[PDB]
């Protein structure tokens, strides 16, 4: 009936999600086909805080850097990992925590 989580668990930096696991940079484009998704286009940075695990485990969940120099958009959403290029592992994603009632709620 209503929509089935993406995954149970997820990978973190730490246990509220809040520090970047890594900086990586878009390799293809993608357009979200729902609200839960993050619309990315080759050449976007973006920061990625999470890494979901076993069912959802192809997708990631992460922001968009902006124009002006240190912006990221606030708005949190899910993308396929293979469209990015991670370049700097900012910390480990390691923390290994359930998703929540708000992890896909738009």
């Amino acid at each position: 009936g209503p929509m089935p989580k993406l995954a149970d668990r997820k990978l973190c930096a730490d246990q509220e999600c809040s520090h970047p696991i890594s900086m990586a940079v878009a390799l293809q484009d993608y357009m979200a086909p729902d609200c839960r998704f993050l619309t990315i286009h080759r050449g976007q940075v973006v920061y990625v805080f999470s890494k979901l695990k076993g069912r959802g485990r192809l997708f990631w969940g992460g922001s968009v850097q902006g124009d002006y120099y240190g912006d990221l958009a606030a708005r949190l959403g899910y993308f396929p990992s293979s469209i990015v290029r991670e370049d700097q592992t900012l910390k480990p994603g390691k923390v290994d925590v359930k998703t929540d009632k708000w992890d896909f709620y738009c």
